[PDB]
Formats: C-alpha cells, sequence, structure tokens
C-alpha cells in the first residue's frame, strides 16, 4: 500500500515490463486511486500492458473502468478481450451484457470461454438463449463454461430451455439438460 | 449447501457430465464432506472429471487433498496436470514444493504457468533458482508467471539473484531485474 504512486509513476517508464508490473502491483494493492491511470493503460503500446491493466481494474472491482473495458473487449489482441471480459464478468455490472453476448462469437477460444463466464457471474437472463448456442461451440472448454454459466444464471427461463433440451436435444447440450433436470425440483 | 449428498452421490453416476457438474458443484459449495469422495474421483475414467475434482479439492482448501493432488501432477492429461497445480497453490502447503519445481519443466506451456503461480503463492525459497530458469522459457506467459512469483516469494535469495541478473543478465530476465531493483529498498 505505501508504493501505490511509485506504481502509478511506473505506468509512464519506457520499458514495457516495469509498465506491466506496475498494473499487475496496482491490482493486487487495491487502492482505488490507480483506476483512472489503468484506464489509461488500457490503450498501451504494449498488449501485454493492455491485459495487465484490465486485469487489475476487474481485481479493484469499480465501474468506473465497466466503459472502457467494453471497449477493450474490441481490443485486436485475443488475450486482452479474454482479460476485458473475466474483469466485466468481476465488475458484474449489467452494461456489459450486450458486449459479452457478441463476444461469445469471438474467433479464439479462450475469449468465448472467458465471455461465458462473465455472463454467468452477471447473472442476466438475456443471455440464456445465446448460451444455450454455446452449448455446440466446437472447443470442449467453451462448450462446458455454457454450460456452468447457465446453472449459475437459473430461473424460469433456464429450467423451460433444458426441458426443451432434454426433450430432443443431441450429444453434450442433451447431457448438460439431463443433469439440469436430475439436480433440480 | 442442502444438496451435498445428491451431488456426492452423482459422483458415480454412469454419465460423465454428471459426474463432472457433481465434482463442480461441491467446490462452490465448499462442504467438507466432499473431500474424500473427490479425491476418488480424480482416479475418474474421464479427465473433465479429474480435473473439476481437483479444482474442487483447491476450492475446498482441505490439507487432506495434498498428497493425492500431487501424484495426480503426473496424470496423463495436460489439464488435469495443470489443475493439481493451481489446486496444491491455494491449499498452500509445503509439501507440494519439490513437485511443483518439477512441473515448471513441464511439456505443457499452462502447466509451467500453474506450477510458477503456486510457487509464487506457497512462498517457498527453495523455488527462486528454479524460477530464475523460466524467466529463460520460451512460452512468454510462463516467463512472466515466474516473475510474479519472484516477487511473491521476495526476501533476499530473491534480491541476491536480481542484483546478479540486474548486472549480468539478458532479455527479459535483465528487465526482470532492474524492475525488481527500482522497486524495492
Amino acid at each position: 500500500p505505501e508504493k501505490v504512486e511509485m506504481y502509478i509513476k511506473n505506468l509512464q517508464d519506457d520499458s514495457y515490463y516495469v509498465r506491466r508490473a506496475a498494473a499487475y502491483a496496482l491490482g493486487k494493492i487495491g487502492d482505488e486511486r490507480a483506476v483512472e491511470p489503468l484506464i489509461k493503460a488500457l490503450k498501451d503500446e504494449d498488449a501485454w500492458v493492455r491485459r495487465a491493466a484490465a486485469d487489475a481494474l476487474g481485481q479493484i472491482g469499480d465501474e468506473r473502468a465497466v466503459e472502457p473495458l467494453i471497449k477493450a473487449l474490441k481490443d485486436e489482441d485475443g488475450w486482452v478481450r479474454q482479460s476485458a471480459a473475466v474483469a466485466l464478468g468481476q465488475i458484474g455490472d449489467e452494461r456489459a451484457v450486450e458486449p459479452l453476448i457478441k463476444a461469445l462469437k469471438d474467433e479464439d477460444w479462450f475469449v468465448r470461454i472467458a465471455a461465458a463466464f462473465a455472463l454467468g457471474e452477471i447473472g442476466d437472463e438475456r443471455a440464456v438463449e445465446p448460451l444455450i448456442k454455446a452449448l455446440k461451440d466446437e472447443d470442449g472448454w467453451v462448450r462446458q463454461s455454457a454450460a456452468d454459466a447457465l446453472g449459475e444464471i437459473g430461473g424460469e427461463r433456464v429450467r423451460a430451455a433444458m426441458e426443451k433440451l432434454a426433450e430432443t436435444g443431441t450429444g453434450f447440450a442433451r447431457k448438460v439438460a439431463v443433469n439440469y433436470l436430475e439436480t433440480h425440483k
């Protein structure tokens, strides 16, 4: 906690590693003063810095990072987008829901996982139908995370969809739905 | 919490997804009754079940899972080993230190990351020299996680090594060491 301004100041250092390490440290410390300088490091030249900055903003958890993080979901770098999604998941703000639904169709499997995870944490039923679609994703971990997110959301929209999948679905989606029906009253 | 025995019982179900979902749920619930049945699911036929079981044991955090998890660091499946390492990191027990040092040389990049992370969390200085070596890993995320773990460990063995790297090291290891010297008194 004593080193918060030293690390804020290191977000301007010429060395990418010093900037990255500063963002990482500021996420762990959790002091709110770091929020605006981290928002700025979401446009850093170096992708590792942008990743660490998103990560740190999620850890601090201040809603002021929501709109900048939503933008960072369009970053050229896959791991930045992944970090932004996890961070929006951690903050829990419903404004991320539609942008994260889009990121469920991201070309990188690791981004789609993070998008599903985050939708599950936010808990908003608009995500239900897009998560049912992700049950057919070519990546196994994506499918799985969409199933977990469906369970976390819950409620009557999830129940009704799981009845239909248990009835006519195939493959993984079927197994998900049947587990659902066995494990709820 | 009401469903703990239902999910324990589902660890014997014929469907791999029902067993996997049960392990996942039992990790979230956190009831100690789940520990021995999860230890057993670390030898499940299906790799997703073994992964979820390790993950859940780390979340519950009971030291009784330490020796079974150490064994699971030799699993044929890369993601099981990864999960076992993260879990040993979360439990924090020093008995994992030597097995995790070995897993820093794992053939999968994701395992080496998890091994570095876990050593950093356990905080034991036997890891210092092997983590300095990981600064030369071909994977960028591995190197980074080894640098973070060095910072988390700290103390005089880390200080002395970072002085030498700042003096004669090259590339990433150099940048790590110099950041170290700039950020400590």
